[PDB]
């Protein structure tokens, strides 16, 4: 009866300036989930917060009321009015929802038509969620089965991770906008490391890397001997951007690192590269204020702006994204069977108790007329000899029909 | 297992051939047991009338049961298997039930000239009672036919085969004249022929019967007509004094052959010196050779078929509603018949439970006045645990069919 619902904003609809207001740091996922499960028609929840999407997966008692509650909650936490959110809201139920989260995890819904993508993020959601009570059987199962799908599709389609494609796209765009340009990367985590790899493969031999800690950059430097990596601590940020022509920002900061004030005071980029400083900001929330675009000699790009790249062997238009959909169609119906095989739990318990109410009444009825252990045992023996059979019968399609039968034949 | 109808009917076979297949009511039990004695025939019924001969069976295998029944038909009629094959009418399952519902209603598309066989269906069920082979599927089929026939009668008022045959007999006889009436046989059909003679204005009839009791009874119940009894041995003389002779005895051999009637003096010149034999008996009471006599005309139930059909259509009312009744009950029957596949699991379940119960009861009774209580506990627990699965295996027809049957397979798996 109860529905699994997906309720989201994605890059397919909402802009990054809208989407980043529903962004939920990993450290606040357990809090978010608890809040959602506090709503009257929501029993389980999970948040999938990535750069292309903010998606809330719930197990709702009522579809309509679940959607009203989660949407009102989105409005409260983000600051965004319900009316705006509804205009960009994405909504699917049950089979469509599991279908969706399978395509997302496989890389068949985001932005390039041949991508990872969210397999790493679906694993992170399962990790973080293990302690979280609200992350119950249904939604955890969905996500776990999404991990399975992600991996299968990955080996068939061989489609690179979403992290690989966004970083790849950042380098292509920078090289697109440029007519030796000085490269600078702020945030040496997974993504900035990827940006650096893509710059190397493009032939870049020197990059200045600004990071919170030096240790990460030390690792990367040790790991990539071929290129000259120059570490700079975060408080030297503004010096770096001024000695750079393009600035990649890839940090988990929840507030912009650059406002209009910071960049207008920066010396102009070299005329050799057109006199413009290209801020390529692949962070969500963004590390660059959109006001920076008011600065004449500056250019700002965010994840949404990687859409005018999307060019990398388009022949996977079918192959990858075709070989994968068959996987998705078989795993879905497999998962639905699995979901249906969960109501088998309330049945095993109940049926036992159903026979236990008959056993007790008849026992009691008899005892009003250690022979007492004899008849107690007789009453247990008859019942166990009737439960024992149905105990294992609760293939999976025959186990399912067994369950439905007991329910019809009893309660 | 399928329900099969295997028939010859006036749609294709003349009476000279049909009558060889005719099976008297006293021999239904023998025939059904002969039939059920075949390797693939679990149940059987014989529907013998003047327009048709139909065997209804429950067969293990469609082609094998049919070949076996066909052989039995040939073996009991004298008719070679290849002639029978030529005329053989065949329908399976839902088509067969639809068919028997129509025949019972007097709505057989292929035999338009017959009238309701409801009386004859009721008789088959009545005689079937004591007949081993007349099983639950076929008796059920026939009983449902009975219900359909009655409903359809109440809605359309299609006459019986009996009424419509005797009525056609008199009508035809009157069409062939521009008359001294004789009727041979005073049972159901002959009484009806007399009634239709009165209905038409006849005030005198010579009635030849084997026993007088029947004719005395008729004589008394119909005081307005002069009824002249005459023993069977005199029937030839009666013929020589009649201008039309109705024959309607259950004799399985002919009463008049050509030698008998070429002998007789010519019928009155006032009816055109032709003596009309209207023979409504199957098997025929009048030899066909009688038609070779120049001053004579013979007719049999085959010749009535058009005049029966015309009258049935003339008096036709509420055809659609009738066909609705048939379509719906057909599916209601299939529903009831699907329901029956639940009986074996019910018994197996009940044997299973009883074996557990006594086993556990004897355990307790080897460890111990109060023996009926401890007994009661055991049956009480079983019956109460079983009652749900026992009311969810019995249904009528609606939905719950698929569920009921899925409980069956589940109960099969879990035990
Ligand atoms: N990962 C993806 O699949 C994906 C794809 C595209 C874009 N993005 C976006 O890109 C950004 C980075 O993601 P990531 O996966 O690279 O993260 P990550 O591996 O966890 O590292 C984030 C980096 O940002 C730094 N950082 C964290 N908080 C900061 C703060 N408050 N101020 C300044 N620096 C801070 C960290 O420095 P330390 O090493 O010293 O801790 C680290 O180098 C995020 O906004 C993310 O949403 C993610
Ligand atoms: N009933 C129908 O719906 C139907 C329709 C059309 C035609 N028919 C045919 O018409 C014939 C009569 O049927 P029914 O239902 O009217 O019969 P019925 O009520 O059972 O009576 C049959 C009559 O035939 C006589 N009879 C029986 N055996 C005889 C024999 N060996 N020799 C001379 N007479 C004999 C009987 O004499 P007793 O009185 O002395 O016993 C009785 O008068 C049958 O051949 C039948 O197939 C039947």
């Amino acid at each position: 009866r109860s529905s699994i619902v997906v309720i989201g904003l994605s890059i397919h609809t909402a802009p990054v300036e809208m989407r980043e207001k529903l962004a939920i740091p990993e450290a606040e996922w357990p809090r978010a989930i608890a809040e959602l499960c506090g709503l009257n028609h929501i029993e389980e929840a999970a948040v999938l917060s990535t750069c292309n999407r903010m998606e809330i997966y719930v197990l709702a008692l009522s579809q309509h009321r679940g959607v009203k509650e989660v949407t009102e909650w989105m409005s409260k936490t983000s600051g965004i009015p319900v009316s705006e959110i509804c205009q960009h809201r994405f909504l699917l139920y049950n089979k469509d929802a599991t279908q969706h989260i399978f395509e997302v995890s496989a890389g068949l819904d985001s932005l390039v038509l041949g991508e990872g993508q969210i397999l790493a993020q679906v694993k992170q959601v399962v990790k973080v969620g293990q302690g979280v009570n609200g992350f119950g059987r249904n939604i955890s199962g969905l996500f776990k089965h999404a991990i399975t799908v992600g991996k299968r599709v990955r080996t068939e389609t061989n489609i690179a991770s979403g992290a690989v494609s966004v970083s790849s796209a950042a380098v292509e765009l920078a090289l697109m906008k440029l007519p030796s340009a000085r490269m600078c990367v702020i945030g040496a985590g997974k993504m900035g490391k990827l940006v650096i790899k893509h710059l190397m493969a493009k032939g870049c031999t020197k990059v200045v890397v600004v990071n919170r800690s030096e240790e990460r950059v030390s690792a990367i430097r040790e790991e990539m001997p071929g290129i000259e990596i120059i570490y700079r601590p975060l408080d030297e940020m503004l010096a770096c951007a001024s000695e750079a022509d393009v600035v990649f920002t890839s940090t988990a900061s929840e507030t912009p690192l650059f406002l209009k004030e910071h960049v207008e005071n920066l010396p102009q980029a070299s005329p050799e590269v057109g006199g413009l400083r290209h801020f390529v900001d692949i962070s969500v929330p963004r590390n660059v204020g959109s006001c920076v675009g008011e600065v004449e000699t500056a250019r700002v790009y965010n994840v949404d702006d990687l859409k005018e790249v999307v060019a990398a062997n388009k022949e996977d238009r079918m192959r990858k994204a075709m070989e994968a959909q068959t996987i998705i169609t078989e795993e879905s119906t497999q998962f639905e069977a699995w979901r249906d095989s969960l109501e088998t739990v309330p049945t095993i318990k109940k049926l036992r108790a159903y026979a236990e109410r008959i056993r007790v009444a008849e026992l009691e009825k008899c005892m009003s007329k250690k022979t007492t252990r004899a008849v107690d045992d007789l009453s247990r023996g008859i019942v166990n000899r009737f439960l024992h059979g149905p105990m294992q019968h609760l293939t999976l399609s025959e186990t399912l029909e067994n369950m439905h039968a007991l329910n019809r034949m009893y309660g």
